[PDB]
């Protein structure tokens, strides 16, 4: 399991679970890391989701409960079943592309942790879920920098240790 998510410098995510911040460039980069691997996401960020389903792409829509159905992407209920639908497609590797409440149910068992920082804030409704970053070590980060200072954001991740 992977994450990938967007964060502030505050640490909110968000209104709605939309992304208030136009940054082309770290939607590109969401974008890009979804192509050819197993994406999940929650039912908030199927109605976040600019355009879906993506093309040559595997998307998956997760729901707390079985009433909520999703065009594009596999619907699952079942936390189990999300991880045994990876485990099944060895070759592609899942990433989690949210929402809060999708990554606080998987948050525990991810090996791979994926965060967009930017240095300008934004303010909204929604907030990330709190992150152990002492349990995670960071394995390897990327700087961009963007014309304004708020657009510039940086890449980096966490593997977990054990
Ligand atoms: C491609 O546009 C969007 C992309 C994403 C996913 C996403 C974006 N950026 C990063 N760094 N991680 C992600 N998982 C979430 C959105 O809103 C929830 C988007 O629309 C604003």
């Amino acid at each position: 399991t992977a994450f990938l998510w967007a964060q502030d410098r505050d640490g909110l995510i968000g209104k709605d679970g939309h992304l208030p911040w136009h940054l082309p460039d770290d939607l590109h980069y969401f974008r890009a890391q979804t192509v050819g691997k197993i994406m999940v996401v929650g039912r908030r960020t199927y109605e976040s989701f600019p355009k879906r389903p993506l093309p040559e792409r595997t998307n998956v829509v997760l729901t707390h409960q079985e009433d909520y159905q999703a065009q594009g992407a596999v619907v699952v209920h079942d936390v189990a079943a999300v991880f045994a639908y990876a485990k099944q497609h060895p070759d592609q590797e899942l990433v989690i592309a949210g929402g809060a409440q999708i990554f606080t149910a998987f948050k525990d068992d991810v090996d791979t942790l994926l965060v967009t920082r930017l240095a300008g804030s934004f303010e909204g409704d929604t907030k990330m879920i709190p992150l152990n970053w002492d349990d995670f070590t960071k394995v390897s980060s990327r700087t961009v920098e963007d014309t304004n200072p708020a657009l510039t954001h940086t890449y980096e991740v966490w593997q977990k240790k054990a």
